[PDB]
RNA sequence: AAAAAAAAAUU
């Protein structure tokens, strides 16, 4: 365990900008909370049941044990008083029917709020972990049991809305809601969302839905495998049950040993049912014929969305900021006696905080002129510009995986054509028509004719692949060119080839220039943080996990001092499952390709971690940074250069909104690429910030928050703020500032590209690990732009 | 995959 570093004072640069937060202020009395071990047998019921065991518990044990309290629960373990129970400090067994339910109850710990205040009155070092559980607890009481909670959201069905996203799954509306330390006072993080259920329905209008059917003979081959697929595992009512499967005869014929029976008639000697559909299958739970069945309400969709699905649910649920504001505002102020029970009080209205906006860098590029762009509102372009490196490319051949009907010579030319002419422009000249240029069809021609043009054409430099929508072309090619052959390509979508743009084409140069070793551009030197005064390597590290198959681990490093380029690191794993394994041998590759590039050792060492929610990011950052260590030693011994280890999270609920209605940006009205808060509704006492770094295109922005777990470097705030937000305009696939710092994104952009080697065109852990090593002739180039 | 942003316990 470790003391992760203060703030070390208030950022003073940039525009100051007035905004309102969806955090409000929760007024605390200096009172103790008594907290109490709750015990209930059987087991493992769902939390939801435990809720009602104990509500019901509390209330038909009132004048023996209970009196006039009002208890928080957390459906766990978890019970908290304002006054002590009349049971001392024994442990008190009870009995309780809804079934018999039987629990103990039992003293555990006086809880102190006013220790609490101490500590957001900066009188104290830590934030008290118990104090913090046990507000959440009572203030999340009353909506646990009146909506349906999902993490820290709670959702409610959609009465009198019709709200559909096929497949069977519904979108129910609702909220998040989370209690967060701030300076002086405790704050309620409130915030509108969505997400999708299961519509309760007849199984045999699901089955219709997921199988593709308009309107009402058995089913079929392929109808079935996909009907299971997605029924299995639902609870399904009539008493309740869970689906392993459906059978594969109809009702009529699903026989079981009762005499030896089938379906049909078990339902009409009991139930007196003649089946509507005994020509349908049953669900197996074992036998339950499909029109017996309806979905149980309230199941969230744990499945994975379908693009459309995510689509759907994004356009049912992006508004833009000041409608998102209005919104929070208006159901913060549409009776809560377990508040009450502690004399808790919560504000109605929104923080009113003032944040900057930091000054954004200015981009150097390069070629004809030493040209220049800097951002206005977010954004810039290349207009009139070339790279500030850029490469010739000689060789390079085209395959198009698209019909020709659908991507006719004259099309495929013109494409071409114009790419030259805007890669000529960009300073990345295309020189002359490609090597060859050829159709194919099939994932399988992918891998005998990149090792055909890699035998044929020597000095090629790139591949450029024309696909045809959505297929399996797309991850077989990456296979090869990334990990088989080291053969660098640019996919293109075919829509974008018959139907051409210049933005898209200059954007496919931004990347194919950063995969053949190009500089786009650089930050103006002198106008970089002071950290650039000696060596310093920027990390990126990310992991990202399945919804069997594996975690994904990557780290990325910049490779040069201005920094633009990177390497990348990547590894399959199985809060210790965030904890990156193979950190030390990762980060010493990436300090010795540094070290290689520039002729020097790093003296700093910046590590942005994405991927850890908050509650264990403090566990993660203590053995990373032994791993970290180890791999500086593994290089030189005594080489300890100063870590700066910075959590980036996103996924987070805390909005920002301006105060002043003239200063809202763009048709989405967000607040400007740059605004940054580091008071107010930050931590009462250590290291971190909000900083909005992109332009908010559509919806509400989420502002990326940084959290600060060591920092052997000393930064000051605005030193450290204004470093990472210039690192968000070095991102090479566009001239935007991004959401977060390049390196982070990077890390993302590597560990799904993992995932596209580990698909099987048609295993073992050193199998897995084979799968996603990158060929050495591209393993230190930007494969993954 | 031009790109960013944007939603998440009888049969």
């Amino acid at each position: 365990l470790f003391q992760p570093p203060r703030r070390p004072g208030l950022g003073t640069v940039g525009k100051p900008i007035r905004l309102l937060a969806n955090h409000f202020q929760v007024q605390i009395p200096k009172i103790d909370v008594y907290h109490y071990d709750v015990d209930i047998k059987p087991e493992k019921r769902p939390r939801r049941v435990n809720r009602e065991v104990v509500d019901t518990m509390v209330r038909h044990f009132k004048m023996q044990i209970f009196g006039d309290r009002q208890p928080g629960y957390d459906g766990k373990r978890n019970m908290y008083t304002a006054h002590p129970l009349p049971i001392g400090r024994d442990r008190v067994d009870m009995e309780v029917t809804l079934q018999t339910f039987k629990v103990s109850v039992q003293w555990v710990s006086v809880v102190s709020l006013q220790l609490l205040l101490e500590a957001l009155a900066g009188h104290l070092n830590e934030v008290p972990d118990d104090s913090v559980q046990a507000l959440d607890v009572i203030t999340r009481h009353l909506p646990s049991m009146r909506y349906t909670p999902v993490g820290r959201s709670f959702f409610s069905p959609p009465e009198g809305y019709y709200h559909p996203l096929g497949g069977g799954r519904e979108v129910w509306f609702g909220f998040h809601q989370s209690v967060r330390p701030a300076m002086w006072n405790m704050m309620l993080n409130i915030d509108v969302s969505a997400t999708a259920f299961y519509r309760a329905q007849p199984i045999i209008e699901f089955m219709c839905e997921v199988l593709d059917i308009q309107n009402i003979k058995p089913l079929t081959d392929s109808q079935r495998v996909k009907f299971t697929k997605e029924i299995r595992g639902l609870k399904v009512e009539v008493r309740k049950y869970r689906v392993c499967n459906v059978t594969r005869r109809p009702a009529s014929h699903q026989t079981f040993p009762l005499m030896e029976c089938t379906v049909a008639q078990y339902f009409k000697q009991k139930y007196s049912l003649q089946l509507k559909y005994p020509h349908l299958p049953c669900l197996q739970v074992t036998y339950l014929p499909l029109e017996v069945c309806n979905i149980v309400a309230g199941q969230r969709c744990i499945k994975k969305l379908t693009d459309n699905q995510t689509s759907t649910m994004i356009k049912a649920t992006a508004r833009s900021a000041p409608d998102r504001q209005e919104e929070i505002s208006r159901l913060v102020k549409s009776p809560d006696p377990y508040l009450k029970e502690f004399g808790i009080v919560v504000h109605n209205e929104m923080t009113e905080l003032t944040g900057r906006v930091l000054p954004a860098p200015m981009l150097q590029y390069g070629g004809r002129n030493k040209t220049v762009a800097t951002p206005n509102q977010g954004v810039w372009d290349m207009r009139g510009k070339q790279f500030y490196a850029g490469i010739e490319i000689k060789v390079w051949a085209v395959a198009c995986f698209a019909p020709q009907k659908q991507c006719r010579e004259d099309l495929l030319k013109s494409f071409t054509d114009q790419l030259r002419k805007i890669s000529k422009d960009a300073g990345m000249p295309i020189q002359g028509q490609p090597c060859f240029c050829k159709y194919a069809q099939g994932a399988d021609s992918v891998e005998p004719m990149f090792k055909h043009l890699k035998m044929t054409y020597v000095g090629l430099q790139l591949i450029v692949v024309i696909l045809p929508g959505k297929t399996p072309v797309y991850a077989e090619v990456k296979r090869v060119g990334d990990t088989l052959l080291g053969m660098a390509t640019q996919c293109v979508q075919v829509k974008n080839v018959v139907k051409t743009s210049p933005q898209t084409l200059s954007n496919l140069c931004l990347k194919i220039n950063a995969k053949l070793g190009g500089i786009n551009n650089v930050l103006v030197p002198h106008q970089r943080p002071s950290v650039f005064q000696q060596p310093v390597i920027f990390l990126g590290a990310d992991v990202t996990h399945p919804p069997k198959k594996p975690s994904i681990a990557a780290v990325v490093g910049s490779m040069d001092g201005h920094p633009s380029r990177y390497c990348a690191t990547v590894r399959v794993q199985t809060y210790s499952q965030e904890v990156i394994q193979d950190l030390t041998n990762m980060v010493r590759e990436l300090l010795i390709q540094f070290y290689k590039s520039t002729r020097f050792k790093p003296t700093r060492i910046i590590y942005y971690r994405g991927g850890v929610s908050e509650g264990q990011m403090k566990q993660v950052a203590w053995p990373e940074l032994i791993a970290i260590r180890k791999a500086c030693i593994s290089l030189e011994e005594d080489y300890r250069p100063g870590i700066t280890y910075i959590v980036v999270q996103k996924r987070h609920h805390t909005r920002l909104f301006c105060a002043d209605k003239t200063e809202r940006v763009g048709k989405s009205g967000n607040v400007p690429a740059g605004t940054t808060v580091d008071s107010t509704i930050t931590h009462p006492s250590e290291f971190d910030f909000y900083l909005c770094s992109h332009a908010g295109i559509q919806g509400t922005s989420r502002p990326s928050h940084y959290q600060v777990l060591w920092d052997d470097n000393c930064f000051t705030a605005d030193e450290l703020q204004l470093l990472t937000y210039q690192l968000c305009h070095t991102y090479v696939r566009c001239t935007r500032s991004v959401s977060i710092p390049a390196p982070a994104y990077y890390a993302r952009l590597v560990a799904f590209r993992a995932r596209y080697h580990l698909v099987d065109k048609d295993r073992d852990p050193q199998a897995l690990a084979k799968a996603v090593q990158i060929h050495h002739d591209t393993q230190h180039t930007m494969y993954f732009a």
